[PDB]
């Protein structure tokens, strides 16, 4: 019976403690105890706590990216609002089923600005897949002749990404509550995208 | 030539260091050096760093509340979207002119959950003034017969409060950039509220 590589064990423990305590409050002593490794092995694979946080972050966002690209490739031809609605439903389900990953991702706010910036630069190339897709699909739309593709794209991304942020924070450490509110959230999201569509297009 | 009371000097220094470093990284040693007081006087007026953060937070949100209630009392009779547009313009101006307060307020995310929760409970009574006002003005509207006052109010507050959050973070430590982007931001905000209005109402 094979176990996790020592690297993946550290990363899973990292995802857990960081998510619980936050970056600043978490200790690599604790992450190592939790991983069932000697304090010094964190140093071998990672060098320092900042680098641990960073690889942990890339490792989780890499998982998410694969999910997304599969979804993209299957639902590419959909109407852009239908696309987003469906995608949000899917992220809602991931989050309730992967609460430790969820709690961890939302910790990106509380890290020193230089660490956070590094992550967003190294992440820009992947987040631009969804961004370029929407920008593309917006061309197939009848935009209200006071609304720029720029404003539409801006509004749409901000709805999409702030919604993520709002529920992750509201339901941090409370997965069963998210699950209880799932159906309502999905229906609220539906109407909201229908408001954007209507207000946004001719 | 009278100076700040020692309490207000501590609080102003608190607002500055917390805003710079964040709650966890900031030290009360540093706040006291910065305030030109002995390390022990923080303890006399405040007891601990958590309590310092909390009074600092109440003190800044108390300033904001007075601004808001004056604005409310003058612009009470406006159309609710016109009201919000104007209010956002005003908050944009405050923030660029009071960048240290701005940077400080956005630190509420990175504090331990129990401190953050305390602040939001003690703050609920004041934030409900704006909330109850909007809820009230929404009754004077022709809501699209798939849109509940609940969803409308939810969408409107989330636009309003996430916009605050987005610009505070985007322009953290960069007041002259906010000022440069002011006019564009105000115009983007205008169109976005016009999209909500249109999508939201008959």
């Amino acid at each position: 019976g094979h176990m996790l590589s020592k690297r993946d064990a550290i990363l899973k423990a990292a995802v857990e403690v960081f998510g619980k305590k936050g970056y600043d409050r978490a200790t690599t002593d604790e992450i190592a105890e939790k991983a069932g490794v000697a304090k010094g092995l964190i140093f071998h694979y990672f060098k320092n706590k900042e680098e641990l946080y960073y690889q942990a972050y890339m490792s989780v966002t890499e998982k998410l990216q694969k999910e997304f690209e599969n979804f993209l490739m299957k639902n590419r031809n959909r109407d852009i609002f239908d696309f987003m609605e469906r995608w949000i439903e899917k992220k809602l389900e991931y989050s309730a089923s992967h609460p430790e990953e969820a709690d961890f991702l939302i910790t990106l706010v509380s890290v020193d600005e230089g660490l956070r910036k590094r992550i967003l630069l190294d992440l820009e190339k992947s987040q631009r897949v969804f961004f370029d897709f929407v920008r593309e699909k917006l061309k197939d739309l009848d935009l209200a002749e006071d609304v720029t593709e720029e404003i539409a794209l801006k509004f749409l991304m901000w709805f999409f990404s702030g919604f993520e942020e709002v529920y992750l924070r509201t339901y941090q450490g409370k997965p069963e509550l998210l699950k209880r509110d799932m159906n309502t959230l999905v229906e609220e999201v539906k109407v909201m995208l229908r408001i954007l569509k209507k207000g946004m297009t001719k």
